[PDB]
């Protein structure tokens, strides 16, 4: 099927990934060093997860 539409966003799971072929941004740690972290990389990845059931 088609490759897909523009995705300038990252997903909780995506965070800390090591597999990307068709993605405008990168949801991996490397992005931090390199400089290709999605616009909302920290918002999704660097969210609020600590001693909590769900980061609702």
């Amino acid at each position: 099927g088609s490759s897909g539409s523009s995705g300038w966003t990252c997903n909780k799971f995506r965070c800390g990934e090591k597999r990307l072929t068709r993605s405008l941004c990168a949801c991996s740690d490397d992005c931090k060093d390199q400089g290709d972290c999605c616009i909302n990389y920290s918002s999704v990845c660097q969210g609020e997860k600590s001693s909590g059931p769900s980061s609702g």
